[PDB]
């Protein structure tokens, strides 16, 4: 019934770098996803206790929202924009697996990633 600890934004020991294509998903991707009417359940890890869901992290055992990967984006934790793309792919799975079709938060999940894909299929190439 409790949350767990949230996905790491800091590791030390973890590999990272700066990429053009990393720089984009912050600049452009995020920035436009993160400013949408219906972002804000996305924002934040899901606090389970708050929304009395006891089994959300029995069912979902990768969390992932827009808020650990800004910090993520902005802590330069990744090494690539694979990790980061599948990061979002994650959140949005996670939302389709819990949820039933037609629920609203399902309805919001579509139209961010509808936009996030848009975005996507314009990723630079590497510099
Ligand atoms: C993503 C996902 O699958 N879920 C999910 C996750 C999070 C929340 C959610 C998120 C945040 C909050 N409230 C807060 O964090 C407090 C601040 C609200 C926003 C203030 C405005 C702002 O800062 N905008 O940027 C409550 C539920 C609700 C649902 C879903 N519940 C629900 O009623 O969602 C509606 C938004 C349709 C259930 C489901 C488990």
């Amino acid at each position: 019934s409790m949350n767990p600890p949230p996905p790491e934004t800091s590791n030390p020991n973890k590999p990272k770098r700066q990429t053009n294509q990393l720089q984009y998903l912050l600049r452009v991707v995020l920035k436009t996803l993160w400013k949408h009417q219906f972002a804000w359940p996305f924002q934040q890890p899901v606090d389970a206790v708050k929304l009395n869901l006891p089994d959300y992290y029995k069912i979902i055992k990768t969390p992932m929202d827009m808020g650990t990967i800004k910090k993520r984006l902005e802590n330069n934790y990744y090494w690539n924009a694979q990790e980061c793309i599948q990061d979002f792919n994650t959140m949005f799975t996670n939302c389709y697996i819990y949820n039933k079709p037609g629920d609203d938060i399902v309805l919001m999940a579509e139209a961010l990633e509808k936009l996030f894909l848009q975005k996507i299929n314009e990723l630079p190439t590497e510099e």
